[PDB]
């Protein structure tokens, strides 16, 4: 019988309008002493909104349904009168954002490793009919070894809200999401490109002085390909960051297989990648 009393709270990892994420220690059962992450949602906040209530259901369904090395693991889920609890694996490696912030610009080999692992996670989600939408580098964490974990499947984590599409940065989201004109898994391959661009140039591809100007630039999609990148990196970017969603690399029947076949990923051994037998560019434990 998993209860809130089965866990002691250690610290707040995140705080938002709908609740909190804690680092916790399990103090009962065979897992006594194990460290987890605990997401606690406020029911009252959520049930007063039909979309959020659906989104909260979707989150738990997704987590219970996916199982993949590069996607965060759900260990337990329960609820009380006022709270919904999700017990996730604790990831000690931080957000991908922090590595990018420290490094300024990734070397291409570094970027390739992360994008390669992410592509496998995306392919898994798409097989399950799930769209990730937003690969801004805060939405990707690293485990203790330095491997990728997609984490963002639930409610908007902001305290102030703009519907939640526009509540955080929109710089990594596809034009057709911003226009609300209907979309599909192709938006993830767009977002992979935006993240790649961020990794290799220091900033996402389309940024304006304000929110209005940023949206305009994304819709116009006039990509500036820096001349310094390899031909492979440039070609992959040009095929991901396209306004015509159907024509994006990855948007076809092959999905992730299409992207993973690109010359930019030519040195990647996918069997070894998936088994996490490939040495990551950064080791959080050593940092
Ligand atoms: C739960 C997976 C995880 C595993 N291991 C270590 N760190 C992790 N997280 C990943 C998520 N990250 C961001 C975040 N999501 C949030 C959601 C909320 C919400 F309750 F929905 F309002 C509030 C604050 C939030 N902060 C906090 C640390
Ligand atoms: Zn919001």
């Amino acid at each position: 019988k998993i209860r809130p009393e089965c866990f002691e709270l250690l610290r707040v990892l995140g705080k938002g309008g709908y609740g909190k994420v804690f680092q916790v220690r399990k103090v009962t059962g065979a897992n006594t002493g194990k460290i987890f992450a605990m997401k606690v949602l406020k029911k009252a906040m959520i049930v007063r909104n039909a979309k959020d209530t659906a989104h909260t259901k979707a989150e738990r369904n997704i987590l219970e349904e996916v199982k993949h090395p590069f996607i965060v693991d759900l260990i337990y889920a329960f609820q009380t009168g006022g709270k919904l609890y999700l017990i996730l694996e604790y990831l000690s490696g931080g957000e991908l954002f922090m590595q990018l912030e420290r490094e300024g610009i990734f070397m291409e080999d570094t970027a390739c490793f992360y994008l390669a692992e992410i592509s496998m996670a995306l392919g898994h989600l798409h097989q399950k009919g799930i769209i990730y939408r937003d690969l801004k580098p805060e939405n990707i964490m690293l485990n203790h070894q330095g491997h990728v974990k997609l984490t963002d499947f639930g409610l908007c984590k902001e305290s102030i809200h703009d519907t939640h599409t526009f509540c955080g940065t929109i710089e990594y989201m596809a034009p057709e999401i911003l226009m609300r004109s209907g979309h599909n898994r192709a938006v993830d391959w767009w977002s992979l490109g935006a993240l790649m661009y961020d990794m290799l140039t220091g900033a996402p591809p389309f940024t304006g002085e304000n929110r209005k100007k940023t949206i305009d630039k994304i819709l116009k999609c006039k990509l500036n390909l820096p001349p310094y990148l390899t031909q492979e990196a440039r070609d992959l970017l040009k095929k991901l960051l396209k306004r015509n969603a159907a024509s994006r690399l990855g948007a076809g029947p092959g999905d992730a297989g299409e992207v993973q076949a690109h010359p930019f990923f030519r040195h990647i051994n996918w069997e070894e990648l998936l088994a996490r037998k490939v040495e990551p560019p950064f080791k959080p434990l050593l940092q």
